This record gives C-alpha cells, sequence and structure tokens, in this order.
C-alpha cells in the first residue's frame, strides 16, 4: 500500500483504488496502473521533472529502503493477476530488486523527488509506475 499526495490530488495504484478514490475520481489509466482522486486537505509531495535512472524506493516487505537503477518508461509485458488479465503495460520502469504484492504503492524517489510508485514485482524485479510525464499534478 502507499499514496501520493501532491497539491489537491492523490495518486494511488489503481487496483488497490478504494470507494472513495473511485468516488472523487480526477483520472485513471487501466494500461499504467494509475489512479489519481481529489482531496480536501493540500498535499506536500514534490513530483520530479527530470529524466533519472537512479533513486531510492521503500520496500514494505523488508522495511528497508533500496537505492536502485531503472529503466526508462516503457510497454512491458505483465503476466495476469486477479486485477488484470496478462497485457502491455505502459509507462512502467524495472529495477533489480525485491517486491511483492504488499509492496505495491511505496515510492521511488530521486533528487527532483517523486518519481513513481511500485506497481509490479516477481523474478528479483521490481516495477514501477511512472509520474514524472504528469505535469497537471502541479497546478
Ligand atoms: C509468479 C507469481 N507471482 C508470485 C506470487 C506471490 C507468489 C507473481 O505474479 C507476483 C510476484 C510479486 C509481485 C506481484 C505483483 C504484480 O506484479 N502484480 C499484481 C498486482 C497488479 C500488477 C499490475 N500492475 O498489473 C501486477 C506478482
Ligand atoms: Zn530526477
Amino acid at each position: 500500500s502507499g499514496a501520493i499526495y501532491v497539491g489537491n490530488y492523490r495518486v494511488v495504484n489503481r487496483h488497490l483504488a478504494t470507494h472513495n478514490d473511485w468516488a472523487n475520481l480526477v483520472w485513471e489509466d487501466s494500461s499504467r496502473d494509475l489512479l489519481v482522486s481529489s482531496t480536501t486537505a493540500q498535499g506536500c509531495d514534490t513530483i520530479a521533472r527530470c529524466d533519472c535512472q537512479t533513486g531510492v524506493y521503500y520496500c514494505s516487505s523488508r522495511r528497508k529502503h533500496y537505492p536502485v537503477s531503472f529503466s526508462k518508461p516503457s510497454l512491458i509485458f505483465v503476466e495476469a493477476s486477479e486485477y488484470y488479465p496478462a497485457r502491455y503495460q505502459s509507462h512502467l520502469m524495472l529495477a533489480v530488486g525485491h517486491s511483492e504484492p504488499g509492496d505495491c504503492g511505496g515510492i521511488l524517489r530521486c533528487q527532483h523527488g517523486v518519481v513513481g510508485i511500485v506497481s509490479t514485482g516477481g523474478n528479483g524485479l521490481v516495477g514501477f509506475a511512472d509520474v514524472r510525464d504528469l505535469l497537471w499534478l502541479d497546478e
């Protein structure tokens, strides 16, 4: 679990979104596993606007942060789950690291701010849904 709070927005994994998230829906993209809902309180997270390929992520299944090198956002095959059939997930970045299902929502950060959130795992890889292209989160 986990979310990003920026301005009047809350960014979560689409497969973990709550009834409140869907009742205050701003935008969702099933191909990216993202959903953004509106909030009443102002969020203070800063979104990175960059092309970094190194950062640190929080891994809840180890209660630890790990430094990683990660790929550029791209269309990657992700196996079927109870939330989606087997499909191309877009804007996904992979790194070598530990990720179990409950790790979804952990934040990946670089020196510029929030880069994305854990969205996939397995096979000794961790995949992060990028949010750096969502320029509208800042206004
Ligand atoms: C090979 C079976 N296996 C390990 C099971 C745990 C024994 C996995 O598939 C597996 C392993 C670690 C993490 C995850 C989570 C994951 O990647 N998802 C599930 C939620 C939706 C995600 C998405 N963005 O489409 C995809 C799965
Ligand atoms: Zn950066």
